[PDB]
């Protein structure tokens, strides 16, 4: 859990450095594809980001579903397929 | 299973009558914004039915890691997580 | 225009195939992962549809803007921004 | 243009927001799902900021058309398509 945090937290670092670039961009008035093409890799950055979390998740739903029962189960799936949905919709 | 399949089946045909409307709307001059709403209304239901399929496969997924045991179905999680990954570039 | 119409159906043809492979699929308790990554590659063949006609829309209207002047285009162009921002939720 | 850079700095600024969030829900352990509930509107808003910049640059196209000939203008929306495509498989 300790390695998995200190990963998400390397990764949240590299997008908020890429939104500040993206700042930079915008006030030295960097022609605008330039500028969609680092706002698609942020974007892609944090799909990534969204993917890794959500596979620790079902993994944990997976080691824990034992002991959870078939209600529990249901609903934590609905709810990470709902997750999923949103994540799809960007 | 029987009844899944089923709806599979009707969310399918209804996809395949959207195409055809597509065809339809090339063949007749049909102004490409219309068109576009068209695509986007067909994709927009792959993704629903894409969603369907993944529910049902991951609640199989951790339903099964409670009646057998053990993390082994992890890597069923990365397979279901690749397969989010790659709905979500598309 | 008729050329292009030519080539807007026989991608459109090639989509309802894989519909009908989807179909299929499903009829034949194909594994879902595999299915999964048949709906993927539909969707990504109506995305690449969606920016051929995209593509001309836009070449139509920046070449009609040279053709009359002025900026009433500008309608257009917002027009076809949402019709992308559509495309992108889906 | 000025007001529309301070309109584009202001959503930036609005987003790194977003991403120092998303740095403090993870650590402090926020449930993951709440989490990829931000990362989604995170990346919404990135999208919401990419389509205003294309949309202004596509008005330029069409302000700037009657000057700049056939070939440039062909070559302008040819970049233009393949940034929305980029934009798309996000």
């Amino acid at each position: 859990y300790h390695k998995q945090k200190a990963e998400h937290l390397k990764r949240l670092r590299r997008i908020e450095g890429q939104i500040r670039g993206l700042q930079r961009m915008v006030d030295e008035d960097v022609y605008c594809i330039d500028i969609l093409t680092q706002v698609s890799a942020s974007t892609k950055a944090l799909q990534s980001f969204a993917l890794q979390l959500l596979e620790e998740h079902l993994r944990h739903c997976v080691a824990d579903a034992a002991l959870k029962g078939g209600t529990e189960i249901d609903a934590k799936v609905e709810e990470a397929t709902k997750a999923i949905g949103r994540l799809l919709r960007t």
